[PDB]
């Protein structure tokens, strides 16, 4: 993901593409006009181009263009997609060369100013064989410390003198290197190997997500004070290009229409796929998420996909579904109404619907369903249907309680009923307010379990769950939300 730049200006990006790309060369960065959106600046016949993707919270949005679950996915897409990117004049961008940021402050493993015994506590407190890091040098200015633990008297931390000459890094002697990462991945791929034969191998870096539960409220003060939330996100957006899967059969002709966003796809190694069709009936725009429970995630329905919806809740046993948004916000259409109105049937498809019950509170609605195939009323479940109203049109809630509440008794739903399958949780993209819910639920439900002693590790779980959904979790305000959520939850203990 070298092409991103987090700590660039529109000027310093015409210049760098000016002096240091050509036609075809690109690169992204946020945008400094209107914080949480971003800009992709593009080089054409000598030329600099500035094209603006907004992140409301549902997708990345391209003006101009289409809609993606990230910016890989996007860059990714033009790249291989010659002549799909027109202008504000309908004229071809091409994306050719990624122009490569040299600025090492988005990596996982760099700390910036930290001392050398400092970065032998870290290490020696949850540093593993491998673990490394690399900070400012604290007696030559401008230099830096490359500092790995290899392994009372088995491990120890060994620290290699990285000099800054001319912009270009080195360990001494060999190869000088245009950035930091270069170097780093560098020495992962060949690792140094010390005069008496010890491999400092650059196996992973150090954690320093993962905190204990109760000190929560101590990180979420650090983090508050160009803040710690923006780099901790911007950290976790820079491995995104390691989620890159495959989405062939979101991108099959006859799925096509299936999709809410045609390019918002389900990764095809866990898509829920549906078994007994009519004899392609076997796509939904939908993934299993695990972490106890299970989730799906999935979009807002289609008019034409309202029959799948209800065969992928039967096919896997699932008797809650989450709804985050409304039908209508903004005067936009997010989601079909795919439910009956209270006390009437319908059928969808094969499948039946009751609606027996609805029950609003303040937060939500509350709608009882029984869900059966036609023809076999031995296949009758109910399905409580959780429909979320206040999340705001703007932003993310003000104050968790109404969604932590609301979690809080889904979750004791769920596991009031024997053998239910995931709980199904959706949106309209079903990624961005869809994947805060079911990482806050993960999060939670380590708590409820465990109390205050219990690791928690917002970035790497949302890592892990947008392994199983592209962009789960969109916008830095969202981000900052699930801490906010579990810091309220562990204080109300
Ligand atoms: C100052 C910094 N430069 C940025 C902030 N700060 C870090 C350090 N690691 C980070 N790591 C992530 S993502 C992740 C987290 C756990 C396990 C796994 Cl496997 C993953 Cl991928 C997301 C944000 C981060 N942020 C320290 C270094």
């Amino acid at each position: 993901r070298r092409w991103f730049h987090p700590n660039i200006t529109g000027v310093e990006a015409e210049n760098l593409l000016l002096t240091r790309g050509v036609d075809g060369s690109f690169l992204a960065r946020p945008s400094k006009s209107n914080p949480g959106d971003f800009t992709l600046s593009v080089r054409r016949n000598g030329a600099v181009t500035h094209i603006k993707i907004q992140n409301t919270g549902d997708y990345y949005d391209l003006y101009g263009g289409e809609k993606f679950a990230t910016l890989a996915e996007l860059v990714q897409y033009y790249m291989e997609h010659h002549g799909q990117l027109k202008e504000k004049n309908g004229d071809v961008i091409e994306l050719k060369y990624p122009l490569n940021c040299a600025d090492p402050t988005s990596e996982r493993w760099f700390h910036g100013h930290l001392s050398g015994k400092e970065a032998e506590k870290l290490l020696t407190e949850k540093g593993k064989h491998g673990s490394f890091l690399v900070r400012e040098s604290q007696s030559h200015p401008g230099d830096f410390v490359l500092s790995v633990r290899t392994g009372d008297g088995k491990s120890k931390v060994t620290h290699v003198m990285i000099r800054c000459q001319e912009l270009k890094y080195d360990v001494g002697g060999g190869e000088r290197f245009d950035s930091l990462t270069d170097l780093v991945e560098h020495y992962k791929k060949n690792p140094m190997v010390e005069t008496l034969g010890t491999v400092l191998q650059l196996k992973q870096p150090l954690n320093t997500t993962r905190i204990n539960a109760a000190e929560i409220e101590s990180r979420v003060r650090e983090l508050s004070k160009k803040q710690g939330f923006w780099e901790e996100f911007e950290t976790l957006q820079q491995q995104e290009c390691k989620l890159l899967y495959s989405r062939k059969e979101g991108q099959r002709q006859e799925n096509k229409n299936k999709n809410r966003y045609k390019n918002i796809l389900p990764f095809d190694h866990t898509r829920v796929v549906l078994h007994d069709g009519d004899p392609v009936s076997d796509y939904i725009n939908a993934n299993i998420i695990m972490p106890k429970k299970s989730y799906i995630a999935t979009q807002g329905c289609l008019q034409n996909t309202v029959n799948d919806f209800w065969r992928m809740v039967f096919q896997e046993n699932s008797r809650v579904i989450v709804m985050t948004t409304k039908e209508v916000e903004r005067g936009k259409s997010k989601c079909v109404k795919y439910w009956p109105d209270e006390y009437a049937l319908k059928e969808y498809g094969v499948m039946r619907v009751r609606n027996v019950k609805e029950s609003a509170a303040h937060d939500y609605t509350l709608r009882e369903l029984k869900l059966s195939k036609v023809g076999q009323g031995n296949t009758e479940r109910t399905v409580w249907q959780y429909h979320f109203r206040t999340w705001p049109d703007h932003g993310v809630p003000s104050d968790p309680g109404g969604v932590l509440d609301f979690l809080e008794e889904v979750h004791h739903k769920q596991e009031s009923i024997m053998d239910a399958g995931p709980v199904v949780v959706h949106c309209s993209a079903g990624i961005g307010r869809t994947g805060t819910f079911i990482v806050i639920d993960i999060l939670i439900d380590i708590i409820r379990e465990k109390g205050v002693d219990c690791d928690i590790d917002v970035p790497k779980t949302i890592q892990m769950v947008r392994s199983q959904r592209s962009g789960m979790v969109q916008t830095e305000a969202q981000y900052r939300f699930i801490y906010m959520a579990v810091q309220h939850y562990i204080e109300t203990l």
